[PDB]
């Protein structure tokens, strides 16, 4: 049954990312087109992580536990807050309305969950990040970013596999990350000029990603071999280009 | 009866609040502070996280008395601001006032480092705590402070419930900083209310004492509880009671 | 005779210099650089120290392939600048040129990470090295570069003499980075001279080759020596010889 | 014989600090009077050190060895360079003249010395730092700074002594530091209005410091007890106030 579950997880993240697209540009503002944007993005990720880890190596018993709780709280503030209070909206008790909401959620997220809860929250966050970057510019810096990241993945995969043929948390993090990646082409192609059953080529990307994840879960059950991202990234790319022509 | 024992902490509460008010006065005679935005609590919290990160990287990189040095200096400075504020409202801009506070803070900090009388420690803890309380209380207004309080309280209860459950799991299924610090927390709401003999914000002070009562009650019972929600929740209770008055 | 063996390194020298010139050209068609101040070598050195500190804190915080990732990315980017500069002078501002270089750099970096042919490694090392050489050589003028060179050489000889003496004491009384890097150093002086078929700065190139000759001579002898002072001192020798010409 | 040696070391550092005072304000510029200046100074030292150590804990085999070699080279650049080339002066081959000089010295300093050499170089550096801060403002922020630092020292000394009564490089660094401290009152009181045998009260401070060091070396040979700085700092202070009245 979860065999549909994780594709469900994708579909939902994409959907909520689109639903968030409208209220998100009521401010938004992260990063023109510019293909240098993916590079700035990558470097931002590497330095962010490098810092976060040096925070672990300098922490992180109650520190980075809390630190993460806080970052989580902020991003959840933006999710509930900016995206729902402006969608009401806007101001006053609604803003307050969402604070209570986000404090509730992070409190809920912290302590111990129950199966569906973590998945749900992850879906929310994921849709958030997806929406943000997808909005933060167009389907071509995004195309290059995707193919870059994916190619990195496949290479590190083959490499660390070939590095074998001799002789917990980060999983959920990385999971969310792949959940996020194609959604960026879906939002960022919704920010593009057709509009059948609400934006035809973004649909194309979306289905292409759903089949991508299908193929991935298949090879995943075939045994070991799966170059992580290049299925969903590149396949969502194929679906997008298929839905644009 | 059970008076003299363990009343010293509600004593310390009242005292810190009082000295926080009395410090509300002189601290504006040279500004300080740091916009009644609800983002202010967030900036507060994050900056606090930076404060701890600094303190920890400082400790792990110690520093046998380098750590003692770094904190001794931090102390010296915060006492400079305390005393400074005192004389600068007192004798005002005069050289003998300022020099008075420098000599004062040198005296006090030196005393604390020279193995004092350690009833003294509680007293100084009260001074410092009242100081911080005054600063942030003078800084921006209730509703942000209210948010800050409720937030922090929630964090606390999460933390306690977590490590306690981690006790109930692991079978088969420096403290003064935290002390005087939580002594500070609701008092900051006590200040940021008289800043917006006293008002109807006595209410917050008594409610905070009653929170502390519930706290030292449960603490003097077997099988402990969370901390903040009695003190904050009770100070908030009293404060909101001090609204239904006027 | 002893031709084909260990000529590949002077080969690599000449090649890197050549490709550094050929890169001198296109890199100004979009600027880059970074004032013929003698403080520039100092800024260079300090920034280099920051570069290493970053690389090390990155390694010790590794990062099994995170480190591989971080450097893979750095590589990818520097290759983007290389290729970029190429097509952007070639086909110019066109989309097919830029996309050409992105695809190019993806191809190259992917190749290098996929366990290539590792004669390939030397070739790419030559590309990169020529790149850096070109950048700083295009950046500011000789006398600062001269200072930089002599400085670095002095540091080197101190370091070698130190650890060698530490060998002679302790009884009873990734290398490619450093390699191609020192391959780079005098070449930067070769660029920053044609930037101020070639000039009388051929002289610096040959003198650098003769330095390398002395180097691979002593290295192929028992009981090693310092490194930089032959390459830099010899490139400088040839360069100053290329002044007594014109 | 070194019984005079280390006082000699002091006298020399003070002298060269004064000799450097003139060419030093040909630019200079570190830190108005302002008694907040000592505090800024202290905090600067604590954060500087904290960083330097985190540089060790993140280094420091060839790194901080070199890093120090560099910092040393720069400060020696300023010493030879700014103080001698302007004292010639100024510009052209003189500036070059001192570069060769400083590269020589740090090169000389690195590798292995010979007794007198390290002392000499230390004296130079010390005079440099002394001159700089002494110039960088007046004898009253300096007075407070001195008495503060000294009182800290005596307290940490008593404390870590009382922490006993139960049951290499940094030495030279700290040595230089105490060599430095009173010289700051001598320079910074030379930047003050009398002028007998060239500034009478700064002489007063200088001798008061020489007797301070005398008393210190005496108690040092008495056995263990010496509250480090409060002899030379506070005693140079007494000498200054004696020479000013």
């Amino acid at each position: 049954l979860p065999l549909l579950g994780m594709p469900l997880m994708l579909l939902f993240v994409q959907i909520i990312a689109i639903v968030l697209v409208m209220p998100m540009q009521a401010a938004g503002l992260v990063a023109p087109s510019s293909v240098a944007n993916p590079l700035i993005f990558i470097g931002m990720l590497l330095a962010f992580t490098l810092v976060l880890l040096v925070l672990l190596r300098t922490g992180g018993r109650r520190f980075i536990a809390a630190f993460i709780g806080f970052a989580l709280f902020m991003t959840f503030l933006y999710i509930f807050g900016a995206l729902s209070l402006l969608a009401l909206g806007p101001t006053t008790a609604a803003a307050a309305g969402t604070l209570i909401g986000a404090v509730a959620v992070t409190a809920l997220l912290y302590l111990y969950p129950e199966w569906y809860v973590i998945d749900i929250l992850g879906v929310l966050i994921s849709a958030g990040v997806a929406s943000i970057f997808g909005i933060s510019l167009e389907p071509l810096p995004v195309l290059v970013l995707l193919v870059l990241l994916a190619v990195y993945d496949a290479i590190s995969v083959y490499r660390t596999k070939h590095m074998i043929t001799l002789a917990e948390r980060g999983a959920f993090v990385m999971g969310m990350g792949d959940l996020i990646m194609p959604s960026i082409l879906v939002v960022s192609s919704h920010v593009f000029a057709v509009l059948w059953t609400l934006s035809a080529p973004t649909l194309g990307a979306m289905v292409g990603s759903l089949v991508g994840l299908a193929v991935l879960l298949y090879f995943v059950n075939k045994g070991n071999p799966q170059a992580g991202l290049p299925p969903l990234n590149g396949g969502a790319i194929l679906g997008f280009l298929v839905g644009a022509a």
